[PDB]
This record gives C-alpha cells, sequence and structure tokens, in this order.
C-alpha cells in the first residue's frame, strides 16, 4: 500500500495474509472456512495467516491454517487478469473472535464515488522498494469505469473495477495482491492489477466481487 496509513492490529479482522515460506498475498476471510483471493496469487503449498498484525513476529493472535483446496475460477484469464478470484478452504476450521473475524459478501455492487478500504503487506513506494512489518490501510474512492478508461486507456471488463485517485500518491501495490476492498462492511472487491503504484492516471484495478457472489455462493455449498 503506497500513501497509506498504520492500520493498527488486528483492525481489520479479515485480512489474511498467505505464506509459502514467506507472505506473497492477501485474501479475506468470507466464514470460518473459507477465504478469498485472487486467481493470480495461486500457487501450491499456502498456508493461510489469520490475525497477523507483524507478520515476521509471532505477536499472539495468530492462526496458522494449511489450505485443503484451492479454487481458481474457471475463467480467469491470465493475461487480462479478468475473473481474478480464487477461493481457498482451511483445512480446519478458524476459531472466530475479535481479532479473526469474517466480512460479508455483498448483495449488490458499489458505485463510483463510495469509499472503501484497501489493506495489505505490499511495497509501500512508488518508486523502489519497502516491505512493512505491519498491515497498512488506504482509503480510496471507486471510480467511474468512463473516467477510468479515459484517463488510463486500460481495458476494464464488466469484472472489475477502478478505485483510488487519478493525482496518484494512493494505491494498492505488489505484495497486496488478493487482498480486501471492503465498502459499508461488505467486500466488493479484490487487489488485482495496475500498471506501475500510484502514478497518475493509473489507478488500482480490483475483482468485482458482486459478480461472484452466486459463484462463491455454490462452490461454498458443493465443497
Ligand atoms: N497488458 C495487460 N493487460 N497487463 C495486465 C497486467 C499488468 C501488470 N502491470 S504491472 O507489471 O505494472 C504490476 C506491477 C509490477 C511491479 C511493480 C508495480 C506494479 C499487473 O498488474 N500484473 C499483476 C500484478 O502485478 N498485480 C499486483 C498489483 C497490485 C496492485 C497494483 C496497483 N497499482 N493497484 C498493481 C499491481
Ligand atoms: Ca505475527
Ligand atoms: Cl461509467
Amino acid at each position: 500500500i503506497v500513501g497509506g496509513y498504520t492500520c493498527g492490529a488486528n483492525t481489520v479482522p479479515y485480512q489474511v495474509s498467505l505464506n509459502s515460506g514467506y507472505h506473497f498475498c492477501g485474501g479475506s476471510l468470507i466464514n470460518s472456512q473459507w477465504v478469498v483471493s485472487a486467481a493470480h496469487c495461486y500457487k501450491s503449498g499456502i498456508q493461510v495467516r489469520l490475525g497477523e498484525d507483524n507478520i515476521n513476529v509471532v505477536e499472539g493472535n495468530e492462526q496458522f491454517i494449511s489450505a485443503s483446496k484451492s479454487i481458481v475460477h474457471p475463467s480467469y484469464n491470465s493475461e487480462t487478469y479478468n475473473n481474478d478470484i480464487m477461493l481457498i478452504k482451511l483445512k480446519s476450521a478458524a476459531s472466530l473472535n475479535s481479532r479473526v473475524a469474517s466480512i460479508s459478501l455483498p448483495t449488490s455492487c458499489a458505485s463510483a464515488g463510495t469509499q472503501c478500504l484497501i489493506s495489505g503487506w505490499g511495497n509501500t513506494k512508488s518508486s523502489g522498494t519497502s516491505y512493512p512489518d505491519v498491515l497498512k490501510c488506504l482509503k480510496a474512492p471507486i471510480l467511474s469505469d468512463s473516467s477510468c478508461k479515459s484517463a488510463s486507456s486500460f481495458i476494464i471488463t464488466s469484472n472489475m473495477f477502478c478505485a483510488g485517485y487519478l493525482e496518484g500518491g494512493k494505491d494498492a501495490c505488489q505484495g497486496d495482491s488478493g487482498g480486501p476492498v471492503v465498502c459499508s462492511g461488505k467486500l466488493q472487491g479484490i487487489v488485482s492489477w495496475g500498471s506501475g503504484c500510484a502514478q497518475k492516471n493509473k489507478p488500482g484495478i480490483y475483482t468485482k466481487v458482486c459478480n461472484y457472489v452466486s459463484w462463491i455462493k455454490q462452490t461454498i455449498a458443493s465443497n
């Protein structure tokens, strides 16, 4: 997260770190057994880490749980990042508490102008490299598709939205991938893709979770 702020320990209790020997992606806890992340975060040997603040220190509120199944969206396109979403089932149910909590799925999509909370342990610099140990947060509004398209020249599918600031300086970044965009207590976005980080006229692009609720629900029902 570039141009954000320190969240505060366990202030984003649905925020997950995916670990494969090191933190490599975020995720969102959607019930005691399932995590939503980005399809581009798929890899073998994922351990889900709940209750994290400092990812390099055991602070006492963590739960580390292996993935038992990973389900990449059937239509994930690794060139365009269309359908950039994945479900991860936990080997064991997380113990839910004030610091490890699920986040609700949308009942309907959010609109341009709505303010959202974006979080993760990704790069904090728009130029160069700095990875935080503690969770970072950013408030950012959803942009209209038309303003985003004209500003960036990006192709934005129906399953994507732009959020952030066209002026640059505030954005998600590498390492935030797969993490939450929460708006009015609903998981509306997943950190997906972009062009650099916090650059002018290059806002963050996010998987539009509202389009996947039926898929998530039926997948969970049958797995
Ligand atoms: N030609 C097409 N259509 N390409 C789609 C993929 C574009 C790709 N862009 S990219 O390489 O600039 C992403 C990046 C890599 C290193 C450092 C900063 C940013 C990209 O974003 N790749 C996946 C990725 O790196 N995702 C992580 C990510 C998370 C947040 C942002 C952000 N600025 N909000 C950007 C990338
Ligand atoms: Ca920790
Ligand atoms: Cl529009």
